[PDB]
C-alpha cells in the first residue's frame, strides 16, 4: 500500500530492500539514462507529490530536488534524502557519488528507513526487520572490500572518471583520474604521452571506465600504454539484461571489486 517514488536506480534498491512487498516503489529516471541531467517533466512532478514519500540522494546529484520541493508543499509526499548525515566530500560543487562506498550506504538505507517507518508506523517490525537484514549483506559486501584492500599493496587505481572518490577513501585507495579520456575516442597525442610517461613510473597495468572501451581506445592504450582496461561502473544505471538478469548494487558492485583486483593485487 505505502507508496514511495525514487530517483535513479541504487535510491529505488535501497528503499525496495527494506520495503519490499508492503509498498509500491518506483523510479522517475529509467535505469538507462543520465541521473546527473535527467530533467523531470509536469507528469513526474505530479508522481512525486502523488506518492506518500519522494527518496532521492542529494542536492548535488538530483539538482532539480530542491527547486521540486518548495514548488509543491508539505501536506503532498515528503521529501527524503539518504544522503543526510554524511559528511559529503571534496567535490562548492560537492560529490555526490556516497552510495558507491558500501559504508555509506548502510547510512542511506537507515536514513531511508527512518522516513519509511515513520509513515507507516504499523509495519514498524516489517520494514526494520528487512532493514537491518540488507545492511548485513552490504557488511559482508564491505568486508570484502575491506580485505582485498589490506591484501593489496597497489592501494591505487587509475581512471577516465571519477566517480569514486567515496570507495577509495574508504579503503585507503587512491583515484588517479587522467586527463583527456574517453572510452569513445582515443587520446590525442599530447594526452596519451602524458598518460603513457605516467604509466612508468607507477607500473600502471589496468585502466578503468565508465562503461565498455570501444575496439580503437581498448587498443591504443594496450599497444602504447601496455595495460588493459576494466569497467568500474557506477550504479548509476543498469543495462536491460542487468535488469532481467537481477544483478544490482551488490552483484554490480562485486563485479567492480573484481576488476580492482586485477590491479591492487599485482
Ligand atoms: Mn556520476
Amino acid at each position: 500500500k505505502l507508496h514511495v517514488v525514487t530517483t535513479f536506480y541504487p535510491m529505488y534498491e535501497f528503499t525496495k530492500q527494506i520495503v519490499k512487498d508492503k509498498g509500491d516503489v518506483d523510479l522517475l529516471i529509467p535505469s538507462s539514462v543520465e541521473p546527473h541531467d535527467w530533467e523531470p517533466t509536469p507528469k513526474d512532478i505530479a508522481n512525486i507529490q502523488d506518492a506518500d514519500l519522494f527518496v532521492y540522494n542529494s542536492e548535488y546529484m538530483e539538482t532539480w530536488v530542491p527547486s521540486a520541493e518548495k514548488s509543491m508543499g508539505q501536506g503532498h509526499a515528503v521529501f527524503v534524502n539518504a544522503s543526510k548525515g554524511i559528511d559529503l566530500m571534496e567535490g562548492h560543487a560537492m560529490d555526490p557519488h556516497v552510495w558507491l562506498s558500501p559504508v555509506l550506504a548502510q547510512k542511506e538505507v537507515k536514513n531511508i528507513t527512518a522516513q519509511i517507518v515513520k509513515q507507516d508506523p504499523d509495519n514498524k517490525e516489517y520494514y526494520e526487520k528487512n532493514s537491518k537484514e540488507y545492511i548485513a549483506k552490504l557488511q559482508d559486501l564491505d568486508k570484502l572490500y575491506r580485505t582485498t584492500a589490506k591484501k593489496a599493496e597497489k592501494k591505487e587505481f587509475i581512471t577516465q572518471h571519477t566517480a569514486f572518490g567515496y570507495l577509495a577513501k574508504e579503503y585507503g585507495l587512491k583515484q588517479v583520474p587522467i586527463a583527456g579520456l574517453s572510452p569513445d575516442q582515443e587520446p590525442s597525442a599530447a594526452s596519451l604521452a602524458k598518460l603513457k610517461t605516467y604509466a612508468k613510473e607507477h607500473n600502471v597495468k589496468v585502466i578503468y571506465f565508465e562503461e565498455i572501451a570501444s575496439s580503437k581506445v581498448a587498443d591504443t592504450l594496450a599497444s602504447e600504454i601496455g595495460a588493459k582496461t576494466e569497467v568500474l561502473n557506477t550504479l548509476e544505471g543498469l543495462s536491460k539484461e542487468e535488469q532481467d538478469k537481477g544483478l544490482g548494487y551488490i552483484d554490480i558492485m562485486k563485479q567492480n571489486l573484481d576488476a580492482l583486483k586485477d590491479s591492487l593485487l599485482v
